[PDB]
């Protein structure tokens, strides 16, 4: 038998829902995790997405870094399904977390981290492209640490918001040495610009640790995966590690 | 005869007021912009500060970002001085303006453009690290657009606004190659990062125009003056901006 999982990524803005029964291939769907949301919310959401696969599902996973969602996902799980989510946290074990406070790193880079092990090797640099632009740094098998910078849209939203004039601008490449309006201004500042600050913090990492793979992933690197030097693509990273971090 | 102006650079969440009798020296204060500010306010708050220097104050030259704040120093001026204030807006004279509406770009970043012109000749890229972080270009006395990003401190706050977990964390640069707890992640991402992102938006505009020579400017750009290759440093830019084109 291939029980079917249902794996959860809880965000700040989106949560993804994937169902695998194998661990390999997974069905995705993408929720708003809203406020105030309910489990009998989050199963009528999810009733005519999942279908007739529902009542198919044997365990819940979930890496969550929004803590006031996490007694709805509980409350769902045992409600609909009569048992308890394993929720994905740093401990001790195949991936060393050689950082200060490994208990304080985000449940997402957490899995991310656990699935480059477990299929991608014990060497590399993951970028996670979400509502925050992630960089992560995996050398023999230890998390060595990253760094964080808002995501693409953050920057083009806080832009609008914290200025009179700005307008709120399409995440889009730029193809211009210099913008000729506002929204090309903002372009080529937060899309080409956050993708050389990226290249700069990979460079400095590969000076000091070698020349890691890199790998790419998160809801917003498909608009410039191209622009990144990268030896992996992979939108499931997070949802297979929840997957191998709570079923194996 | 050395008349006193006043110039004054409103922006979304502070406003420099500056004096000088000669457009070569300028003494200055910040103050909040504020929302729902009146003249009267206004003139409450630089009272104790301009001290027996307000009396001698002969012209008043503006460049502002907020649009709203307009009225309130247009009635500050004839109130209190009799006078109305100069606005610094892009038109055609020393500078050209070649980009799609010479009327939407901001009044911070003509000011720049003005200064530099005036003051350091008729090629260059100019950065200003403020609420936004600016990239402008100027080739034989052309304006020919820029980029723009969030500043170092809207960075942080969209962090911690954006997301459940992440600390506001204080801008200072990092000093190491990863992060090993959420406040360092954070800086590397965003300080150095956006150092990157500057670098390589410079890079390529170097690349197309040629060796420009490059000038430092802002309140957030002490910081970082260290990380990046510039000829010139000037937190005075905006304000000789305003001087050169109100009062010549």
């Amino acid at each position: 038998m291939d029980p079917m999982y249902l794996l959860v990524d809880v965000g700040n803005t989106h949560s993804v829902f994937s169902i695998t029964e194998d661990g390999k291939t997974f069905r995705r769907w993408r929720l708003s995790t809203g406020v105030f949301q309910t489990e009998d919310e989050l199963f009528s959401h999810l009733h005519p997405l999942l279908g007739d696969a529902m009542r198919e599902i044997k365990g819940i996973g979930v890496a969550s870094v929004v803590p006031t969602q996490n007694t709805v996902i509980e409350r769902f799980s045992q409600k609909y399904f009569h048992i308890s989510p394993i929720w994905v946290k740093a401990k001790n074990g195949c991936v060393k977390w050689n950082v200060k406070n490994p208990s304080e790193v985000g449940a997402d880079r957490v899995a991310n981290v656990v699935a480059f092990v477990k299929e991608y090797g014990k060497n590399g640099i993951i970028i996670d492209m979400g509502t925050a632009t992630t960089v992560d740094l995996v050398v023999n098998g230890s998390y060595e640490g990253g760094a964080i910078l808002p995501g693409f849209f953050m920057m083009v939203h806080s832009l609008f918001r914290g200025t009179a004039k700005l307008p709120l601008v399409e995440v889009k490449p730029a193809d211009f040495v210099v913008g000729k309006d506002t929204e090309e201004n903002i372009r080529l500042g937060v899309v080409n610009g956050s993708v050389y600050a990226l290249e700069g913090i990979i460079g400095r990492i590969k000076e000091v640790y070698g020349d890691l793979p890199v790998v790419l992933t998160g809801g917003q690197s498909k608009i410039v995966k191209d622009m990144i030097k990268h030896e992996i693509f992979d939108e499931d990273l997070t949802i297979k590690g929840v997957y191998h971090f709570c079923f194996g």
